[PDB]
């Protein structure tokens, strides 16, 4: 099985399984030290499970903090109004990008194939 299968399902559990190259090393072990105190959740595993998902993610990182507070996130969504995110009850915040980004666990983020829930494809 792929690399990622454990990840997914762990990551996956709650909300999508975000893709390693999104954030760089140190800010997953931020994420994975504490997993107990989660964004308001708990997301914590077994010891040996934690340290696996660790080692995945800094192996496979970009070369706590939230994906949606990275600058280069913050950039590439500021022409997009409240109203479609926000105030949208079919999105509600930029968190779970399969939203709009059907294949994002596939890492395929491309503004070509964006469609938001409620008001269509972007392009
Ligand atoms: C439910 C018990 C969860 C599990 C299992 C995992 N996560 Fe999670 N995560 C959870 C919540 C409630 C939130 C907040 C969403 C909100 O809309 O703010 C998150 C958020 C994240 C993020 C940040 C997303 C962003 O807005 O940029 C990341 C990067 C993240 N979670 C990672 C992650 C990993 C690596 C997990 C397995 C160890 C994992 N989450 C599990 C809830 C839950
Ligand atoms: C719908 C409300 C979105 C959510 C949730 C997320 N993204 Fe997004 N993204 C969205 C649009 C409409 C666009 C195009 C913006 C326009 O002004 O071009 C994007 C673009 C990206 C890109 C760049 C894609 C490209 O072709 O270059 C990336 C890498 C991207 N989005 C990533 C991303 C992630 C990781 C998200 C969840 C944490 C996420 N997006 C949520 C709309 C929406």
């Amino acid at each position: 099985i792929p690399q990622n299968a454990e990840y997914t399902a762990e990551c996956g559990s709650c909300h999508m399984a975000y893709p390693a190259n999104l954030l760089p090393a140190d800010k997953w072990r931020a994420i994975t030290a504490n997993l107990e105190n989660h964004f308001g959740d708990n997301a914590s595993l077994d010891p040996q499970v934690t340290a696996r998902i660790e080692e995945y993610l800094v192996q496979h990182a970009a070369q706590p903090q939230k994906i949606t507070e990275q600058a280069f996130f913050i950039r590439k969504h500021d022409e997009i109004p409240r109203r479609m995110v926000q105030d949208n009850p079919k999105v509600g915040s930029f968190s779970q990008c399969s939203n709009c980004h059907n294949l994002a666990e596939k890492g395929i983020f491309d503004e070509d194939t964006v469609n938001i829930p409620g008001f269509g494809r972007w392009d």
